[PDB]
C-alpha cells in the first residue's frame, strides 16, 4: 500500500517521514511547474524535509495560490513567480529574484511540460514545435540560466522530469515522446559537461500518475484505463507522493554518486501498457 | 571500403552489390541532397534506378548538384529550395515533386545543422535552432509527405540521426538532444503509420570523411587520427558506405524493418573519448 | 506491400528474384549453426543463391544431411552438413577443422542455434534456465571463439548473431530466452570492440515473429490471439524467413562494411506493440 | 567510507533509522565488498540480515562484525549460488531463524580481466553460471519459499560493462546484461504477487575486490577517474544508499528499472 496522496493541488493532510526531516535543511529548490500536479507535490515534500522553494510557471495566480498552501502546511518559505520557460529574459528575471530573496539555489527541478493526445497526421508543425519548445528548449533554458547565475560557481543538482513515451513510440504522443527523449539525452550531456563543476543531473520518468492534468488529458476513457492499469505489473496507478519521493532521493545527498541517469518510476507500466 | 570522393561530386566509377534495378522508377525525396551524405545518397539511389528530388535552403547548391547527378547516372533529379522549418515552403516543394514525377516512394530526412559548443556557452536560440531544424524540421517534412502522398499510397522514410546522445558527447548537447528526439520520432511514426504501409527507420552514421559534419566537428587532425585508430574498425567511414546502409533501409530488402535504428559507425560510439 | 516469397517447411524457394547481385558472396564460405531448419535453413539457401558455399552445423546429423541435399539441389553451390553441439567445445573445434579441410577458408559465421519454449519463471527449473543460457549464450561464445582462433584472428571475418527483442520489455513466459539473448547482444558489442582490429565485424539481427518456423509454432500461442496481436502490430503481418535472411545477408556482406557492434531489429515493429 | 570489510566508526542518518525496522534482508555476497556495506547500512536502518556466500569463514567473520556494530542479527550461511540444493538449504535456515524474508539482494558475482580470444569456454561459462544462473536460482528459490505467498523486494546488483562492450570483460558484460533483462522479466511476472524487482549498476567503487581486480594500473586508473563526470571513485556507502532506496517503501512504485549509480563513469571511461 502506497504513501497517502490527495487528488487536487492541495497539501497532504498528514505525513510520515521515511527520509530524515532535515535531509534538505536550509537548501533552496527552484521548481518549474511547481503550482500544480507532480510539481506541487515535489514542492510540498521538499518543504517537509527542510527546503525552501521557488515555484515558477506561466500563471502568477496558479503559483500564488500554491505558495500559500505550501507555506501554510509546512512552515517553510515558498516564493511564487510568473515565468514562461520559453522566454529567456523572463527566466533570467525569475532566477535573479530567487537569488535576491534567498541568496542561493541548490536544486533545480524541471517539471514544466505540455501534452495532449493527437495523431501525428492531425498534428501541425506548430503543435509539435510548441511541445519541443516548452519541454526541451525550456528545460535547456532554465538549466543554462541556473548554471550561469549560480550552479557553475557553487555546484547544484538538477532533476529533469521526463517520460517513457519515446521507448516504444506510444500512439498519439509523437510530440511528447520526442521532446522527453531529447530531455533524457540532454541529461547525459549536461551530466558530462557539468559534473566537474559539482553539478549532478538526472531524469525521473513517471508512469500514469493519479490526480494530475497529465492523467486527465492523456489517460483516455476510464474503462480502458482501468483495464491497462490492472494489466500493469503493480496493478495500480502511481501517486504524486511516490513520484516526489523518487525526485527527493535524486535531488538529495543520498544520490551523491548518481549522475547522468534516468530513473524510471512507473510501476513497470511501459513494459506492459498497450500501444494500439 | 567502397570508394568515395571528398567533394560533392559524383563517383568516377561504381561497382554494384545491390542490383542496378533495386529502385527502378521509384522517386526519392532527399532533404539536404545537395551536399555531404545527402548528395551521395541521391547519387547511389539514382545508380539503382531511382529519380530524385533534392531540397534544401540554397537553390544554387541544389541546382549544381542536380546537374551533376543527372549527368552521372542518366536518371532525373529535381532541385528545390525549401527550409524544413517552413510548412508553406515544404508543402510547395512536395507539390512541385508530385507535379514533376506523379509519385514519391521514399523520403530521406538528412537536413541538419551542428557545430561544436560547450552547453554553458550555447545560447538559448542556438539550442532551439538545432532542435527546430533537426527535429521539428524532420517532423514537418514527414507529415507533409504523409498528407500529400504516403497516407494514401504507402512509403518509406529513413531519418539520418547520430549516436551523440547515447553517451552525452561533450560540445554536442544540441545535436545529441535533437537526434535522440528523431530516434523516438522514428518509433512513434512507425507505430502510427505502419497500417498505411509506411516504414520508418533511423540510420545513425559514425564520423564520415568528406563531409561538412567531420570538417566542423572532427576537432584537431592529430587528436582525430588518434580516436580513429583506437576505434573498432580503425578508420573513418565514407559517404558511399552510409549511402549503402540508407539504400538498404529504403529498399524492399528491408520490407520487415520498421521502427529500428541502424547504427553504421564502425563501432566508434563504443570507444570514442568523451 | 508484398513480402518476398517464402515457404513454410524447411524446403527451398521454387523461384527467387534477385534484389542483391547474385555474385554478392561469390565463392565465400559461411558457417551457419542451426542451418538445418527454420530461419537458419532459409539463411543458408539465400546465401547460396548469392554465390556462397555453406557449412550447416547442429545436433541432428539426419536433419543437416537432408537440408544439405536440398540446398545443394536448389542452388548449385556446396553445403557441408556437420553434427555438432555448440555447448561442447571439442566437437565445435572438430567441426570447424573439418570445414577448413573441405573449403580451405571460412568468411562468415552466423550463430543461429538456440533453444526456446514458453514457461512461467516461477515454474522454470534451474536446469531449464541454465540449458537455454548454455545453448544461446555460451554456445554462441564458443563458436565465435573457435572460429576466431582457427581462422578469423588471422584472416578477418564477419559474425552475425541471431537474437531477439524479448528482453527489452521482459516478455512473459520468456525469462530464459530474453536473458540469453540480451547477453548475446552485449556480447556482440564486446567482440566488435576487441576484434575490430583483426578485421572482424560482429553484429546482431533480432527477428520478430516469423511464419513457418519452430519458434512461431512453439511460442505463438493460440491462433486467434496470435492473429489479434499480429493485426495490431505496425506492419499487420508476420515476417517470413526470406525477409530475415535478407537482413542477415545485408549484415554479412560488403554492403555493411562500416557496420559493427550494432543490433539491427527486423520485427515489423512487433516489440513496440505486442502485448505483455 | 572504510577500505576493508570493516564497519563504519560513525554514521549520520539521511533515511530514518526505522526505515527497515524488523525486516529481514538475504544478501548474497554479504561477506565482503559492496555486499558487506549493504548489510551494514541495512542493519543501521533496523533490518536483520542473512549473508550467504561460498566461504563460511568469510561470512562468520563478517556476521560478528555486522551484529557487533549495529546490535541487529546477522545470520551467516555458506552456499554456492550455482547449487540449487544449497540455496534451498540456506533459505530454509533463514526462515527457521527469522520466520520471514522481506528483501533479497543478489550481489554474488565473479569477474577478472581477460581478452575474449584468451578466455576459455569454461571461464566464460563460469561467469555466466555465477552471475546469471546464480541470480535466477536464488530469486526463484526465494519466490517458491516465501515471496510468491508474501510479496517481497529483489535488488539485482549489475553493471554498465555491456553498454559499450568494455574490453577484457566479454564474460561479465554479457552476464550482467542478462541479469538486467531478467530484472524486467521478473518485474513483469511477479509484480502481481506484490514483488518488486530492480537492478542497481555501480560504477568503479573504492575499497572493493572489483576495483583491485579490474581497475588496472594506478596511474591510468587515476587518469580515467579524473576524466569522469564527478571526478572521483564511488564509495561503498554511496552504493549501499542507492540499494537501500530501491529495497525500501520509498521505492514503492519502482519496478523493472535499472538505476545506474556510477558517477557518470560509463559515459566517459575509455574502451578499445
Ligand atoms: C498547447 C499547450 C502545451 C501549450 O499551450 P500554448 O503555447 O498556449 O499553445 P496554443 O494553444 O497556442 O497551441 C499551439 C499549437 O498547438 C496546437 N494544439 C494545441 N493543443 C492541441 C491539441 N489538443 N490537439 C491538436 N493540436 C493542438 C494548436 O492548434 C496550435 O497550433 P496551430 O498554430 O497549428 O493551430 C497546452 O496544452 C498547455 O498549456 N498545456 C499545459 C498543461 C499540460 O499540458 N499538462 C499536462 C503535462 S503532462
Ligand atoms: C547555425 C546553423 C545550424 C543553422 O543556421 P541558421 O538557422 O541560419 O541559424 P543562425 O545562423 O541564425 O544561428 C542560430 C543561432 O545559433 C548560433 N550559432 C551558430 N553557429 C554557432 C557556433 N559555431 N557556436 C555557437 N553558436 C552558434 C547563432 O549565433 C545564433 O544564436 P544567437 O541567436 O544566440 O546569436 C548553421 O550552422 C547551418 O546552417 N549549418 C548547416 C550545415 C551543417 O551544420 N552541416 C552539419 C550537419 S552535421
Ligand atoms: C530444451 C531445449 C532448449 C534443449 O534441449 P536439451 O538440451 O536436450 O534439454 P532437455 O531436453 O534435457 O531439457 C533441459 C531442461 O529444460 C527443461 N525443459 C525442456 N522443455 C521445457 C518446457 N517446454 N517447459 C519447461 N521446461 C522445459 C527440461 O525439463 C529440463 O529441465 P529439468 O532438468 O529440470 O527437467 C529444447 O527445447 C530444444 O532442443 N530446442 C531446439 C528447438 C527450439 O527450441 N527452437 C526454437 C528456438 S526459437
Ligand atoms: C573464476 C571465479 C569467478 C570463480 O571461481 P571458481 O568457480 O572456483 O572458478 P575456477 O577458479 O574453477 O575457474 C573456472 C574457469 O575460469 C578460468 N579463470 C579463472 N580466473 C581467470 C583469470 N583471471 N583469467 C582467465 N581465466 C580465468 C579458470 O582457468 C577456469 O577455466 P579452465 O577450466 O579453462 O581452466 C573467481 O574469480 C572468483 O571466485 N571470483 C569471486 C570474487 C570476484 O570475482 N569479485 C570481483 C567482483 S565480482
Ligand atoms: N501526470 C502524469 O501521469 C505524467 C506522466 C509522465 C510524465 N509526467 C510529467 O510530469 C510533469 C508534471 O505533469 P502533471 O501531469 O503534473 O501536469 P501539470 O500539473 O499540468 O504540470 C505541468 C506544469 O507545467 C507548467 N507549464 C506548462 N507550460 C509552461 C511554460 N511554458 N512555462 C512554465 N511552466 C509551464 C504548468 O503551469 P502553467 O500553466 O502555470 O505554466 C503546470 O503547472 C510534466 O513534466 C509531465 O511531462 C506526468
Ligand atoms: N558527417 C558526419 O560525420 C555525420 C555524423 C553523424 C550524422 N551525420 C548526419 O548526416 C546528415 C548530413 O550531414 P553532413 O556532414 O553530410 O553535412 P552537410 O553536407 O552540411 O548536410 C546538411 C545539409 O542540410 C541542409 N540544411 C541545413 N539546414 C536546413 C534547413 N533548415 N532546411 C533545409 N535544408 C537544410 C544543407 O543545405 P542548405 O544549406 O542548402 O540548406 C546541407 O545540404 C546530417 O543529418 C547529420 O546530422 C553526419
Ligand atoms: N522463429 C521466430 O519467430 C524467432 C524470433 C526471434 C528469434 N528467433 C531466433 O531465430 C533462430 C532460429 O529459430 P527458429 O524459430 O528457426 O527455430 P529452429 O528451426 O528450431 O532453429 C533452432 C536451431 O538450433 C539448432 N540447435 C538447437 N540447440 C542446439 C545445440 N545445442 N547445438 C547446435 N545446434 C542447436 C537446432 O538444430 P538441432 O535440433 O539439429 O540441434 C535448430 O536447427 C534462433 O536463434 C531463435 O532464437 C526466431
Ligand atoms: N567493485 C566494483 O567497482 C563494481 C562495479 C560494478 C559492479 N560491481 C558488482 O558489485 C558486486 C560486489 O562486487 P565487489 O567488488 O564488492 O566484490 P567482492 O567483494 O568479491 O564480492 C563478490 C561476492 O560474491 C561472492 N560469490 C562469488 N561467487 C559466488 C558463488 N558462486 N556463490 C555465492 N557467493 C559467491 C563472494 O564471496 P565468496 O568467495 O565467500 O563466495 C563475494 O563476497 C558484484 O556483483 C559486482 O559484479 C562491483
Amino acid at each position: 500500500q502506497p504513501p497517502p496522496d490527495v487528488e487536487g493541488d492541495d497539501c497532504l493532510p498528514a505525513y510520515r517521514h521515511l527520509f530524515c526531516p532535515d535531509l534538505l535543511r536550509d537548501k533552496v529548490a527552484f521548481i518549474t511547474g511547481g503550482g500544480s500536479g507532480i510539481g506541487f507535490r515535489i514542492a510540498e515534500i521538499f518543504m517537509r524535509h527542510g527546503c525552501h522553494t521557488v515555484i515558477a510557471s506561466r500563471s502568477l495566480p496558479r503559483v500564488l495560490t500554491a505558495a500559500r498552501k505550501l507555506a501554510g502546511a509546512t512552515g517553510r518559505r515558498c516564493l511564487p513567480l510568473s515565468m514562461d520557460v520559453r522566454a529567456p529574459p523572463a527566466v533570467m528575471a525569475a532566477v535573479d529574484q530567487a537569488l535576491k530573496e534567498f541568496g542561493r539555489i541548490d536544486i533545480l527541478i524541471n517539471c514544466a511540460a505540455g501534452n495532449f493526445l493527437c495523431p501525428a497526421g492531425a498534428l501541425s508543425f506548430n503543435a509539435f514545435k510548441t511541445v519541443m519548445d516548452i519541454d526541451t528548449s525550456g528545460t535547456f533554458n532554465v538549466s543554462r540560466v541556473l548554471y550561469e547565475k549560480f550552479f557553475r560557481d557553487h555546484g547544484g543538482v538538477i532533476v529533469n522530469i521526463t517520460a517513457t513515451l519515446g521507448n516504444r513510440g506510444q500512439a498519439l504522443q509523437v510530440h511528447a515522446g520526442s521532446a522527453k527523449a531529447a530531455v533524457d539525452a540532454m541529461t547525459r550531456h549536461l551530466a558530462v559537461e557539468w559534473g566537474p563543476q559539482n553539478i549532478r543531473v538526472n531524469s525521473l520518468a513517471p508512469g500514469p500518475i493519479s490526480g494530475t492534468e497529465g492523467l486527465r488529458r492523456l489517460g483516455g476513457p476510464q474503462a480502458s484505463l482501468s483495464t491497462k492499469v490492472t494489466a500493469s505489473p503493480l496493478q495500480r496507478l502511481g501517486n504524486k507522493t511516490e513520484i516526489a519521493h523518487s525526485v527527493l532521493y535524486l535531488a538529495s545527498p543520498l544520490a551523491s554518486y548518481v549522475t547522468g541517469a534516468v530513473l524510471v518510476a512507473d510501476g513497470g507500466a511501459w513494459l506492459t501498457f498497450p500501444n494500439g
